[PDB]
DNA sequence: GCCATCAAAGAGAGAG
DNA sequence: TCTCTCTTTGATGGCC
């Protein structure tokens, strides 16, 4: 947000959620999508669904008149997205292009006494569904937290043993050197069910 | 001597189950476990047992057997989930003093014969009927191990180190001390550069 | 009727060297090597080559003894690295066809013997005397798996992977073959975690 | 196109001072500095300033140079210790990866120069006249560094590591580039196993 | 010398 | 089948 460049940028597509209604009430569809300029990696709230072929990873567009909130670059109908041509070929660090799919190991995130927005997989431990707010205890080697969800997200199915891909919750200091992750607006979940819980064909 | 009560302990390591009696197919697995004060092995005859047996999961452990030094875990054994409210804090210093290899040279001059584990480089090896020698060694000395029955058909060269379990110590006149496979020994063989398959 | 004239190949993956004879202490490994046309089972009788062995490496080998659809790479045998000049580019799919597993469905249906590379999911295993049966499967269908000698001295539990590499299998009554280790058989054991060891 | 607005920084690393330029006997140590957000690569001109520059304290510096990727330190420069109440934390990944060394893959092929520091070991050594060449080997490839100057008479045989500060990458035509010594190159040499000096 | 975290690769789950 | 992601393996820096 604050000192927001919202210079035109150039950038490739990386990896991008389908279409989705965050917002029930209204029906308003939203789509995630993570891109990158040769320097630096954004995360992407895409408020034009129609956007979704534009950005089909692999593909290089051309991204101008967007929102900087909260640390994304907002797209909306009136946003600029077009195709850039063959000439410039941008080869993309490694490097980012692995760090923008990375995890955050659980410590850090409970040892982090300041609040973002965190996408990352995560293996859910115990779930505890209390009321409109459900509660999934995630693990890994270097600990376990708690991640709480609410709004449209309580009605998806995923069970102790199943692995949470989650993308854009905000993390909030918390007492206790552990902090706690909340379903947010614009969060989404895909699940990634084991065979066993899986159906059968 | 012994203590036998009920002990709140959480799994340190736990190595996979295994055969370690062919004839009748009887199976095992060896743990590391610890309360704040010491440090376990336990040797698990309810294999049943290994997801309990998850490191970094507290346990409540009773009705075990003590025996050389061992706590051994049957059916009729006590192994339940902890209170979730415990988190123990337990001393790092001592899991070093757990996980730490013996010298040689300290070993072979044994007055009184204990169960070993500990890791080494294998230098020399030779094969004699049903015996399998391994001459091992570091810096501060050199001596055997004596391998017999199952293990002798385990694959491991040299250069290749013997991670090593439950391996009696049997003192020797003149520090000809050797560790022989005894009936609950087990083997993880950690290989060299390239001792083993690739892609 | 086998050409036995030199090749240059790339060597796409081999196996670690091990005793497949333990009363002599005979040791081998295997590999897979492909030219651009073809893929061939190399089995190599000395393991001091495993270095010219390592996978991605260009070579010559020349004067080996083809037997039963096996390259027998001897201590007699010229194997000799192959320099920057070659450059050969090998076709992915048949890369790819050499690493697929057949489907247990096909090897039952085949009525013909041969020699198998594969990696399948156990069933049943039901331990008899020194013979070991592993009832492996996949979505197409079920067989058997049969084992001895030192082969059965093997830790792999119902619900393990069994990589497996020169098995005979063998026509059989039934519609339904069965894969029959042998001397040259080699397996590698894949543990899922919750049976494997820990730390 | 750097800050060169105040930084609060926590201090890393750095080297002894040495002399850069014997003639007029110019003296200077390098430092690595952090901030919450990012690190830099700092040289300091005055080294009466080695005190400050201790790794796990807190200072802070304005009215530098910016040149090159570094911060410039001179006896103008403003170095000051920081309030005891700052306390900041500074995240490992960043840390890391600026005591990242580059693999060779990367560093042959760029067409553009720069300043690197990096621990490399050295496979061949052949000398020349005023001229030193070291060529260094990592999983990645090999290739050249060349050192003419004060950094010649280093102690450095082929097995030993070198770890460079400011040395400059130049790029050359079809993957032929190059790190070269320039007038702020500094080296440690680490010594491998049977090298150096013993009792 | 052991363990922390971390980058590259065989192999599994999805799709056209 | 072939692509993509991924669980898995090998390295590498830090503490006793």
């Amino acid at each position: 947000d604050d000192s927001a460049q919202s210079d035109l940028k150039e950038v490739m597509v990386l990896n991008a959620t389908e279409s989705f209604v965050y917002e029930p009430k209204e029906q308003k569809k939203m789509f995630h999508a993570t891109v990158a300029t040769e320097n630096e990696v954004f995360r992407v709230k895409v408020f034009n669904i129609d956007l979704k072929e534009k950005f089909t990873p692999k593909k290089i567009i051309a991204i101008a008149n967007y929102v900087c909130r909260n640390g994304f670059l907002e797209v909306y109908p009136f946003t600029l997205v077009a195709d850039v041509n063959a000439d410039r070929n941008m080869e993309i660090p490694k490097g980012l292009i692995r760090s923008a799919s990375v995890t955050p190991k659980i410590n850090q995130l409970c040892s982090q006494t300041k609040g973002s927005f965190v996408n990352g997989v995560f293996e859910v431990h115990k779930k505890n569904v209390r009321g409109e707010f459900t509660y999934y205890e995630i693990q890994d080697n270097t600990g376990k937290m708690e991640v709480v969800v609410h709004g449209r997200l309580t009605t998806i199915n995923c069970e102790e043993g199943d692995k949470l891909k989650l993308t854009c919750f905000e993390l909030a200091p918390k007492s206790g050197n552990t902090g706690e992750l909340r379903s947010v607006i614009h969060s989404h979940i895909k699940v990634i069910k084991t065979r066993k819980n899986a159906a059968a064909s």
